[PDB]
């Protein structure tokens, strides 16, 4: 509805395609799909969910939530070898941006001001 969060407005586990292809973009650390097909999926949840609630879905991805159900989802962008955390949270709000997927938000466009990244 009028909020974002993990149920409908929001998917569980929003924008976990985003983890592998934040990884790769940031720190250059691939996994196994490439980076396009990576940013491909991605971005194709991003514009799923609605305009208000893209930069709310990024920060989940981020650093976290506790669904309205006591379980906790999110907080994906977790170190790996070679890839800290704090690479993934700079980028990660970025994924809105024109060079990046290029999709409105809260705000009213391909820029996310609360996030923190």
């Amino acid at each position: 509805g009028t909020s974002c969060i993990p149920g409908m407005a929001i998917p569980h586990n929003p924008l976990d395609s985003c983890r592998w292809y934040v990884s790769t973009r940031t720190c250059g650390v691939g996994p196994r799909l490439a980076t396009q097909e990576m940013k491909a999926r991605c971005c194709r949840q991003l514009e799923a969910i609605p305009a208000y609630c893209r930069c709310e879905a990024v920060r989940i991805l981020m650093d976290g939530v506790v669904t309205p159900s006591g379980q906790h989802e999110g907080r994906l962008l977790q170190d790996l070898p070679g890839c800290p955390r704090q690479v993934q949270r700079a980028f990660a709000p970025k994924l809105v941006t024109e060079v990046e997927c290029n999709l409105a938000t809260i705000h009213g466009g391909p820029f996310c001001l609360s996030l923190l990244g």
